[PDB]
């Protein structure tokens, strides 16, 4: 089977995870864990961080066969020409493109926010931002049943995760998309989604690591 | 022609003015300029942000008639798609894939490092991490010509601005490094490129913008 390797949390590793699923991928996972405070030791990574012949180790990796792959998005990508779940026109490809590099942009600032020692002065002006982000996604979608078009691609994915994480930190923050919340109960709904999300792999949360002040245990 | 957006700094879009220049494409640019401190003001921006047509405004975009782009790599993509610069490949793939996402992540760093009111004081623990970053890019590029293989695809453009701008930041970080001074020396080598480095429009300082530490004048 192929081997993806992430920490014990869903962080930025939920994509792949649900991807690996849709593709009824035959894969197994090692969730490597970090010790607890005060010294949170990452040891069961490092032991083996440059052992397993990655060119730049980093979590999450996915070895497959021969192949040993870095960078969720690469990684995403990999999968997408794997299973053929790439635009096909010049204009499903900017879409995804743009989509793509724009929910990790979003994520990061999540992740800056969330592991922000003064996280709960930041949460108020930070929340008074998520409509315009929201609305953002919201318009780009438009009526289209998913981002890039006509078809599930691998930002559908992306963007799943990235809605369904603003969502849990701002259960309101969707109210006024209805197109949005239709896009998150379309994609729920895809058959081997629906079936992953009651099983003993599925992990929603924690989202980050116990560092966090937010979904951090 | 083609409108490139950006400030009037090297920042994150010197690989797309590259690109522009090697594809022998017809562009104007409009580099924004932001005001001196205490409050540095992006009001020549702002006025425009909202009123370009712009899916998720933000800087660098580019406009290429209706297609409008914005997200760096994504607008990387479509110059590489447009002017055959891809992999050819899934091997050629994966490493573009790769490159692109680590050259961001060594990116993120070094921006983080100088917009840190710390800088100074915590810059010589940067430094330390610089000769296993070089390490990676080294044994990785190997005895190839290029990153993704045997032909210049658009993800040298990342990779020379990305091992460019450590070189100004630490001089010595590539003495160790033959393939990489070579390359750096091969792709200035390019004659599109050379020609353009003597030009009126090239840029390469300041890299950051009048809030960093280092590299903002
Ligand atoms: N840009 C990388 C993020 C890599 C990264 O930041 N990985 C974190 C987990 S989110 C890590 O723990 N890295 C392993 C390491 O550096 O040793 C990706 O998109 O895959
Ligand atoms: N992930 C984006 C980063 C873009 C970004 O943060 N843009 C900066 C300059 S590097 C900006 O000034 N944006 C202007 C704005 O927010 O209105 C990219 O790769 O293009």
């Amino acid at each position: 089977p192929m081997i993806l390797g992430y920490w014990n949390v869903r962080g930025l590793t939920h994509p792949i995870r649900l991807l690996l699923e849709y593709t009824d991928s035959s894969y197994e996972e090692k969730r490597y864990a970090m010790g607890d405070a005060p010294d949170y030791d990452r040891s069961q990574w490092l032991n083996e961080k440059f052992k397993l012949g990655l060119d730049f180790p980093n979590l999450p990796y996915l070895i497959d066969g021969s192949r040993k792959i870095t960078q969720s998005n690469a990684i995403m990508r990999y999968l997408a020409r794997k299973h053929h779940l790439c635009g096909e026109t010049e204009e499903e490809r900017i879409r995804a493109d743009i989509v793509e590099n724009q929910v990790m942009d979003n994520r990061m600032q999540l992740i800056m926010l969330c592991y922000n020692p003064d996280f709960e002065k930041q949460k108020p002006e930070f929340l008074k931002t998520i409509p315009e982000k929201m609305k953002l996604y919201s318009e780009f979608l438009g009526k289209r049943p998913w981002f890039a078009g006509d078809k599930v691609t691998y930002v559908d994915f992306l963007a799943y995760d990235i809605l369904d994480q603003y969502h849990i930190f701002e259960p309101k923050c969707l109210d006024a998309f209805p197109n949005l919340k239709d896009f998150l109960a379309r994609f729920e709904g895809l058959k081997k989604i629906s079936a992953y999300m009651k099983s003993s792999r599925y992990l929603s949360t924690p989202i980050f690591s116990k560092l966090a002040q937010w979904s951090n245990k």
